[PDB]
């Protein structure tokens, strides 16, 4: 399941050695675009991520964690989110390697007020057993985005 979904502990950000804890990937680090996060952290029980350059596609900035799920089983995906200026983000369940098949994908419009978003999800019979949750923060307005109470739980 999700580790540090309440944000009582710092964001680890070590994709190479601990991808099962929260990490950020940015396209600017890979010669793909200018996509860059200037600051991130936790305070008062929530996560914040400050975008300096959003890149040119939604996946150019990702806030992700690997998770194990059972084939054929139904889950609930839930999270709280907001942003200093109104804009969209995506939420996905996808493979953690090429070809990055998206098993679940939705877009949500954020405002300056905290709101909650909750979706049912059935893991496909032939999906990989280890996948990742991904919040895609690229393309849209450069601003600060906030998260809290992220869960992926059996129905
Ligand atoms: O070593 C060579 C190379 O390495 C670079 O470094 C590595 C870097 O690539 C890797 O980044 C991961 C990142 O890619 C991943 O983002 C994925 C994103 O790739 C994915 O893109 C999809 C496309 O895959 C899909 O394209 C295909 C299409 O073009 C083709 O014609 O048809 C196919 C159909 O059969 C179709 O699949 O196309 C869509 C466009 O609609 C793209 O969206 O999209 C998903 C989201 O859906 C996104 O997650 O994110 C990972 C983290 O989750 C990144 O890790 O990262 C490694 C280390 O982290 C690097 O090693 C260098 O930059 C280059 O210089 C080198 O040459
Ligand atoms: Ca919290």
């Amino acid at each position: 399941s999700i580790n540090n979904g309440t944000f009582d502990e710092p964001i680890v950000n070590d994709q190479a050695n601990n991808p099962d804890e929260w990490f950020i990937w940015q396209a600017g680090d890979y010669g793909i675009s200018g996509a860059r996060v200037s600051d991130y952290g936790v305070r008062d029980g929530y996560a914040y991520i400050t975008i300096a350059d959003p890149g040119t596609d939604t996946w150019h900035i990702q806030f992700n964690q690997w998770i194990g799920l059972y084939r054929g089983k139904t889950y609930t995906i839930s999270f709280k989110a907001k942003a200093d200026t109104p804009r969209p983000i995506n939420v996905k369940i996808l493979q953690n390697h090429d070809p990055w098949t998206n098993y679940f994908a939705q877009t949500v419009n954020l405002t300056a007020d905290w709101q909650t978003f909750t979706f049912t999800y059935t893991h496909p019979d032939d999906a990989d057993e280890v996948v990742q949750i991904s919040f895609e923060l690229g393309e849209g307005t450069a601003t600060t985005i906030y998260f809290d109470d992220v869960t992926v739980s059996p129905q």
